[PDB]
């Protein structure tokens, strides 16, 4: 499935992310709109929360709110799974334990849907700190820079990855956020499983000064790398 896999993303793809939350008993939905580049690695993604503020911050929700735009090196095109699984698309579920607070578990239907590339997810959000980082909304509207670890799961026909993310606290401090996440193909057609190698992950986060509703900007470049 990886030729027509491959073919789904030469050129630039319209994207639709949609999000429906359940952090500490508090519900909202994110709707993302925007384009990939997968040639150039590359995510123009603007996002809007429909019910109101979000409950927790923007940067928190980054990883959960499209791997398949990923720039693979040619030397690479066998280690691809996520454009391997298109168009029926892959399952994409995380647990991300942050450190000292709450859980994010998130289940997320990734596919086409005619031409649009669509993100669909739900967040159960747990046992976070009513005065902590992510409740108390401290942290800084800014993003590091990350390596997602890609492993096989041969068992799963999938992958799994592991990885942390480290948002900027206001006080200067960090908060770390454990990322344990797995990927099933959705298609019975074959896709591909890869040796083990990271996605180079760059995030850059503004603001549109013309949107009124609780919103992010997002610019995203991902490369994979760790194999000659
Ligand atoms: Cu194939």
């Amino acid at each position: 499935g990886h030729k027509r896999g491959e073919q789904l993303f030469t050129g630039v793809v319209p994207i639709l992310v949609e999000l429906d939350g359940d952090v500490n008993g508090h519900r909202f939905s994110v709707r993302g709109e925007g384009e990939g580049d997968a040639t150039n690695g590359r995510l123009t993604l603007r996002f809007i929360c429909t019910t109101g503020r979000l409950p927790v911050p923007w940067p928190t929700l980054v990883t959960t709110l499209v791997q398949c735009f990923s720039r693979y090196p040619d030397h690479m095109r066998r280690h691809d799974f996520f454009k391997s699984a298109m168009p029926e698309g892959y399952v994409q579920e995380r647990t991300i334990s942050f450190r000292d607070d709450g859980t994010y578990r998130t289940r997320a239907v990734v596919r086409f849907e005619g031409n649009t590339l669509v993100n669909r997810i739900e967040l159960r959000g747990t046992n976070f700190r009513e005065d902590g980082n992510i409740l108390g909304h401290r942290l800084e509207y800014n993003y590091n820079s990350h390596n997602v670890y890609i492993t096989a799961d041969r068992q799963r026909n999938g992958i799994r990855a592991n990885f942390t993310i480290r948002h900027n606290v206001e006080d200067g401090s960090v908060q770390l956020a454990n990322h344990y996440q797995q990927n099933t193909p959705i298609g019975n057609g074959p896709v591909l499983l890869p040796d083990d190698h990271y996605l180079s992950t760059q995030t850059a986060l503004s603001r549109d000064p013309n949107e009124r509703r609780d919103h992010m900007v997002l610019l995203e470049f991902v490369t994979a790398a760790g194999i000659t």
